[PDB]
């Protein structure tokens, strides 16, 4: 029985390029987390308490997703490499513009998973593609969700009354099409 | 004891014109079903989740109504004839215009039942007029309901805030005057 | 942030050939639905109440599967295109022959999903292959199930007593090997 | 305030031909009752306990239907006229032949109601047509039911095993398509 790079018993070696891609994706999701935290604060600063609560929970969820990836590296007996975290964006001209960044950030998160996925397929790492499958499924749901929130906010067309109504929807947990 | 056209024991023969009218009405209700499905999708595409949920349920209900008619033909020992289903309308310029088509589609469904009803009266088919009576009663309730939804959406006069409020009413199941 | 063909925010563009394949598959499943409805009626016409109940539920389930696909197109910000629905087959010489068509229809449904699946792999659309994975798993279960029902009916070898026994099994919900 | 023929206050006079038709129909349903009793006995004599139980209950139900008609005459302040009851048929060569008579007897019961119904329409007696409407609805259900039982027994094609299976279905209360 051989030892993996993190010292645990090694079930199967992992391509170093694939390892680097996973460690980088963990950074993407940690960055999405602090980005949602920044968005939470921006919303709280404008008394959009429902949006604040939503993004506060989104920040904690994204962090969980990131930690889920660190557990997989442990499971594969690979080293983690927790990297420097950039500062998030913190300024937006409007809720609509913030929601656009939020959607793009979710779509970008999926793109990063897809990049890892293609690398695992190139290396025939079926453990990794199986590991990623439900995470892609969750990304589809999050993309559907953020397109719903973005589109609903754009439908409001900057009217505060409509934004207050949507804000209260979010505070109540009404956050997707259902 | 004689056998009906579908092979079951025959309680009383049915005029072939009346049979054709019922088979055609089953198509009307199947078409209303796929029409409400199309309307559900149009609403979902614009993040009108309450309207989406309402029309998704309306599609399943209309299909039930159609199957209820197939059961009556079985009960009368008559053959069913499930026909080609046209594609539904799928494009509207506005929610108000969609709701207008929905109301017209409900009124048209009633007209088709009324046409069957008059044919049964001409043929003195009291089983059929009795069978249709509660379905006409349901149509009155659906017409009242769709006139309420249409009129409420027209009252909104295209304002997104008002449409979001109505959307949330539908998501909560507040779908008629009560 | 770009807009998809159905107007929603677009997480990633979809190949038009893949879109057409999904819209066509939705038709396959809608057609399987009305086919099971026709089979329900054929069974009811011959007092095979258990088979009637089974196929009535199978029709509603297939329709749900179809709507599940329309939701995915919405989630991907792609247009739906609900198409003309052919009339189903409605005549069989025997229950055994009906069950043969039912099994073939289920196997054909899987073939259509597999065709979509290969197209998504060619286009590296991992959202779609992930989306299809549990639907293929369900198809395996349905194929196993319909092979069980078909084989059990063939074992009866046209004996009415055996068919009545199986009919009662279906009415009780005993519809697979367990 | 005028008095009706049975001495009660009279809401509206009833055509004597319509009165006679109702009194005659009450005889039809009393005769259907004793006929189902005879069928119950025939089945019990051949150890077909499920069919015996079914027809014993059918006899009591038909009697209830008859009494429901006497209550309507009372409600209309019309005299009842309980008539001589013929002896029922009591001999059949087979269960299939008995079930054929049972179905015909149910269809004949509906024909008699339809005859009353047409007479009330000729006389514009809307109380009577309204009174008869749910009874016609019940007749549709009974015709559907007896066509199911007859067809299932004919499917058995005289095989005792199949008849024992159906017999047990009836004893369990499985008496229609459901
Ligand atoms: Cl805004
Ligand atoms: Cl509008
Ligand atoms: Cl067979
Ligand atoms: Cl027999």
């Amino acid at each position: 029985v051989a030892q993996g790079p993190n010292g645990r018993a090694l079930a199967e070696s992992m391509n170093p390029d694939l390892l680097s891609a996973i460690q980088q994706h963990i950074s993407i999701e940690r960055y999405a987390s602090v980005t949602y935290l920044a968005m939470s604060i921006w919303c709280a600063e404008r008394e959009l308490a429902g949006f604040y609560q939503f993004f506060d929970g989104a920040a904690k969820d994204e962090q969980s997703h990131a930690v889920h990836f660190t557990q997989y590296l442990i499971a594969r007996s690979q080293s983690n490499d927790l990297q420097t975290l950039d500062a998030p964006r913190q300024n937006w001209d409007s809720l609509a513009s913030l929601m656009a960044t939020a959607f793009q950030m979710e779509a970008d998160t999926t793109s990063s998973i897809q990049s890892v996925y293609a690398l695992a397929e190139r290396n025939s790492d079926t453990r990794t593609t199986v590991f990623l499958d439900p995470l892609i499924e969750a990304q589809i749901q999050s993309e559907d969700q953020f397109a719903y929130l973005l589109g609903r906010v754009k439908f409001a067309n900057g009217d505060p009354t409509a934004l207050l109504v949507i804000d209260n929807e979010l505070r109540a947990g009404q956050t997707q099409r259902g």
